[PDB]
């Protein structure tokens, strides 16, 4: 009630100025947990949010939920309240043979395959991650023992029919797409997400800092299938990483 | 469970082959209250699945979530299960002046201002509604008495920039959208929304009937807003028309 | 079909674990009236059972009665079904001079002036509010403006003597409770009620969440008369608070 | 408007001075109708007040609710309006082999195993019924042709935690209530109910006449199956007795 | 020099209004050695006391002596001097087989099994603890990730002739303590200590805030007793806690 | 390496079967000095043991410490150590307007205002002293020619309210004691100490003898500005006495 969707007043941030924003409310409480004073702040549509304390400081944990459009809202919504640094988080599947399940990727920039990012800046402008927000992550990952990685991620507007795949009802991909996983695999792209380009682009084009840290929970181009526990735990290695990094970014 | 999100068995519809689909999951129960003997099929995350008889026919309601990608996930799986026809109902703003708060707008075709629909069809192909679905919706509307307007709508992939909004954080509109609304506001286009672009295209091009009704929550060119109850006008006028419509197309 | 005094079964709860509890059964219809999925379940004895949904989860608002001998019944009748949390809401008079009519009052532990509780534990053991449900209430109550105080309460097995009241038939109080209120005031107790002693005492000793909040419908030490709605509205706060605190526990 | 909880206006009893106070309102009704001009007055919480008449004199019938604290108000609130002679009637099971599931008992005094009596007179004080009220009764039952019983009654504050029963969410049977039932028998106790030691006590210690008669729907002292033919019968007879009894008492 | 017992004087506090009261006279050193410019003030019977400075303000710390009777003197004479908030820290053993030798517990309220606590409030009043103090201690233990626990502690006035110790001269206690561990256990008690009760009870009922925190040195429940390097961390953890806490409560 | 809190063995006490225990350790030195061969033996918490001799037989001193729970500890272990007779010198305050400041009291038995003794024997059992240990005191008190006063005391678990002191921080004293000093005064009790109870009751219920003597350091009800010089000598004699007193009991 000062911004919509989120349903939060500027007084609900207790003076905060930074938000960690995953894309799922099941991580919000998990995330907020790893800190102290997590007084659930609200839940209003698909934008479920809390509020915690870190080094005696205000830091929020709000989600996104599939779709750069969906995302574009929460961040702007948030940003107009007080926040001005959107550390993101999440797991994923990489497209490189040398990259393992247990390693964590830190996205420097992204392939703008989404369509949403096109509302804050032309395509010639890059979906670039903030410098400090990138080093802060690498550190936080440089210190727990997580095989760090750094590069570019493809940010496409689709799960099955978009992300270059051929398993569904019909059996195709949009012309200009048909066979895109391969090509990127040759430009040194690491993973396949779906919100980064919007984020990076909508922060980079609007004088706002943001960083990204995922967690390889499976590598499609390899025999060996992942594991429940590995996935369960690994998921948390990514939790700590960012949680721990945000402190320096305050 | 045969899907990947909706979490429903193909036997869960018990006949169902149509489906009213709103973005907000909250309304799913609101909508399915109107039919006869309803039931909550399930409701994982932003994918609330309610079912409800209507003229002895097994009809269904389901949420879309915000954004075209989120949408793509619903419809694709819903169609997978057994549906062949959709019907979207929502809230929105009307750009034209002569349009009013608490009115119904039908859409025969949408301007593609996203990047989700592109995965199913080139930008030449049109975001067109379906006759069958336009028929009822228009009739069912003139049937319950509602100042009805019919035409074209812009389905922006963003709520703030794509729909040209300066009442924001930065107050800037990338060259592209600088003046788009004022320009739209002469091509005849009536309103702004976010999921029609992906719904119409993908359906129109997959042998699946679909249409889309909605109501005006606000006319922004206007300033003297509606009122809470005016907000419940749609929550009945537009809500009844889509069911009124659902019936005829049974 | 499941229990006796209620007439509910492990299917009327839609699998739940929490539940509200207003002693008066004519308040149940108003608790749920504030929550999505509001449906009426029965009307036995004084246990007017109702159900609802808060954030897509099942919540079982239910009523107790005057005293802890009935509440005895209510609590276990519910838990046995599958409830592991309870949040009492109610009516109360304040002994402290500075607590005003309306002011929502939360509790930490009630002074054992009942009898039922003595059947679940010794008088040495403390009728303590579960830290879990006590925090929730205080947040909600506080993140809404509610003028709150948190402290000690006096759970009497009677409404006139066990709470010093002379405007009666006789006009006398048995040695024991003679001048007690006075001492409680010095002792810094907050208010008078009749159900929290059992409830609290009861759950603690059995491994069950339990918290409690109520509303100032009357103060004695003071002058002013009972207003209008602030004897139904004075509840409004508590009513909502016990609900905004509801969400948080789900 | 004259009495907080019940509503009753001193002008609603019209010089009556007796009042049969049953458990639930359903029993309050089958009673009113047997006397004359049974008129309804009001119904709040577990308190439903009817108005009858016997031989040109006013009489009141009001439900009291479960527990000694519940009753605590029914009385004082009535006794505050004009009533001075109270009579209790309900149903119970027996503990003495020499009692069949069709008898009627009368309580001269009750073992105080409650908590709301201590709010009226030290445990040294007896919970004995008046002599007139307890004479009218012993006569009324001999009349109709019943098999009376005049003795002492167990007035527990809860169920199993103080009656040697168990199965439920096992609620600790206070170390004090170990080897209770068997010892209650050896001390010539007839039944077991839950509000008499609280009714009789607040009376005698204040200047009021109360009496107690009840039928035996069950007699767990044996495994010999119980016929509902008796259940409805026993009921009516008992009520007849009291209503006949009251005739004298007026 | 001001107080007949402690010794300290109004002056020797420097406006301080919060004191950490550990039992032993050493711990006091351990603590105080953590704030700014520690300074001994007095050492008289079993009441040694220093003065510190935390986050800018003046603070106190002070040994209590065995049992609550000893505590009773300190607490009072401290409060008399100016101390309004207290905070206890000690050791103990678990009753639950799930509590571990490295865990820490905060007490909401304790089963009053002492005797001295009876010179303040009746046996009904609870051994409840100030809401904030209690919260202040759950955060601290958290702000440093500890195998934390929260709930009720048991505290009598004896070591071996009481707290289930069939080991001394007589080999048992009166008919009160005779297989009670098993008892309180079944009711959910975390530990056994002696000064807790008295403290909480005396405080709540006077107008002061007090918190109770401890650490499990011996896993008495189990066949256990730890060494000399762990009987040190237990303290470092607890010390950093009640200190970290006190900071906030300041 | 024998018993913790004390820290003493057996070869440690040269047979010593009787022992003097004067609460305060700082006064242990100046007692052992009165008997023969005064040798120090330990110093732990307050339990400061000191070996000495008399007439060729061993006698030990071991200050107990404020409160009964303390003493409880000390005595329980000395006893394990061999001791089997205890004399308890200490100070006190009289409540009679005939006993001056410096008088010497001898206790036959005292009031049980403690709480520890309940672990040693029912409240009914008396808190009396051995007879040999009582004549031993008296006579020797006559011996040095000291103004004696045989009688009874009141043993309080707490020093401020236990003995109705209003000049506290809350200026409040619970019900059980409000005006508790005139009840005693009139009753015929002479002093108010804090350890006499556990001692006597604890000893008189196992087989050990015990005694009690104290010097009047402060007469409550009294005033008449206490003459400076008299207060030390006050404690002096009552020391000489016990030492000498202990003479006959060897």
């Amino acid at each position: 009630s000062d911004v919509f969707h989120l349903g939060l007043t500027k007084n609900d941030l207790q003076g905060a100025q930074l938000a960690i924003v995953p894309g799922d409310p099941e991580r919000v409480e998990k995330i907020a947990a790893l800190m102290d004073k997590p007084v659930k702040l609200a839940s209003h549509r698909e934008f479920t949010s809390w509020r915690a304390e870190l080094d005696g400081k205000a830091v929020i944990v709000c989600s996104t939920g599939i779709g750069g459009p969906s995302t574009s809202i929460a961040v702007e919504e948030l940003a107009q309240l007080g926040i001005r640094t959107f550390l993101r988080i999440g797991t994923t599947g990489a497209i490189q043979p040398h990259i393992n399940v247990g390693d964590v990727l830190v996205t420097t920039a992204s392939v703008r395959l989404d369509g949403a990012s096109l509302h804050f800046a032309p395509m010639e402008f890059p979906a670039v991650a903030d410098f400090a927000c990138t080093t802060a992550l690498v550190e936080a990952a440089k210190s727990i023992g997580a095989t760090t990685h750094v590069g570019v991620t493809a940010s496409s507007d689709t799960f099955y029919p978009g992300q270059e795949r051929y398993d569904t009802y019909s059996g195709r991909v949009v012309r200009r797409f048909k066979g895109s996983m391969e090509e990127w695999q040759a430009m040194g792209v690491m993973n396949y997400e779906m919100e980064s380009a919007t984020l990076l682009t909508m922060c980079a084009s609007q004088g706002l800092r943001a960083g990204m840290v995922a967690g390889v929970i499976v590598n499609r181009t390899q025999q060996e299938i992942p594991n429940a526990e590995t996935m369960k735990q690994t998921e948390s290695h990514a939790v700590k990483i960012v949680v721990e990094a945000a402190r320096r970014l305050l």
